[PDB]
């Protein structure tokens, strides 16, 4: 599974999306997230991903591991993203700041 880790979080530039074939991507107000059984694997989402938020599974650092299981769950709750959509208005300010996650939305 590709996992979304704290830099996504208010910046959801959503480019992540129009590259995933199979459509396992869930939104948050203020995050997306990947759902673990869906994702094939295929990492073409994170090449894509301008705050460099993706990484695989197995790659996510020591300080994030907290993510894995975060885009499990919240995938199960949040609604499917199928479409980019304009990124958050601020985004590039946000993007690079360390410890977002104290800001996420459910
Ligand atoms: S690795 Fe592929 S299947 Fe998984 S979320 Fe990324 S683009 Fe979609
Ligand atoms: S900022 Fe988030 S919305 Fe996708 S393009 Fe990156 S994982």
């Amino acid at each position: 599974a590709f996992v979304v880790t704290d830099n996504c979080i208010k910046c959801k530039y959503t480019d992540c999306v129009e590259v995933c074939p199979v459509d396992c991507i869930y939104e948050g107000p203020n995050f997306l997230v990947i759902h673990p059984d869906e994702c094939i694997d295929c990492a073409l989402c994170e090449p894509e991903c301008p705050a460099q938020a993706i990484f695989s599974e197995d790659e996510v650092p020591e300080d994030m591991q907290e993510f894995i299981q975060l885009n499990a769950e919240l995938a199960e709750v949040w609604p499917n993203i199928t479409e980019k959509k304009d990124p958050l208005p601020d985004a590039e300010d946000w993007d690079g700041v360390k410890g977002k996650l104290q800001h996420l939305e459910r």
